[PDB]
């Protein structure tokens, strides 16, 4: 994932209040995500990927192997198991928890990052390019 190794900086978000929504995130998680301006900062470190997202609001972090699952909890405070791959060049993050399930894919696009969050057909689109 050496395409992926950088520090992003957020330059579009689309539809993500609806996202979030159909995630279950409450109102005030939902105004916090929406105000925020994060940074995505991505590293590997031999087999070991890490994934940082930094704002003035929130720092979540996550470290994992390329499909092995595991226990995560996510920005808006659930509890889920991850497993993330590269499929087509893309990372892909699929989330299960509750017996429901998010994907959230990052691709390389020219020059930026893309971050495509889907959830029972409902998307996210959030554009990140080099800080
Ligand atoms: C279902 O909930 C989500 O997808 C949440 S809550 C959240 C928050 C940031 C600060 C407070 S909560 C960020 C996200 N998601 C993305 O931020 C995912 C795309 C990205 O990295 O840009």
């Amino acid at each position: 994932c050496d395409a992926f190794v950088g520090t992003w900086k957020l330059v579009s978000s689309e539809n993500f209040d609806d996202y979030m929504k159909e995630v279950g995130v409450g109102f005030a998680t939902r105004k916090v995500a929406g105000m925020a301006k994060p940074n995505m900062i991505i590293s590997v470190n031999g087999d070991l990927v890490t994934i940082r997202s930094e704002s003035t609001f929130k720092n979540t972090e996550i470290s994992f192997k390329l499909g092995v699952e595991f226990d995560e909890i996510t920005a808006d405070d659930r509890k889920v198991k991850s497993i993330i791959t590269l499929d087509g060049g893309a990372l892909v993050q699929v989330q299960k928890w509750d017996g429901k399930s998010t994907t959230i894919k990052r691709k390389r696009d020219g020059d930026k990052l893309v971050v495509e969050c889907v959830m029972k057909g409902v998307t996210s689109t959030r554009v990140y390019e080099r800080a």
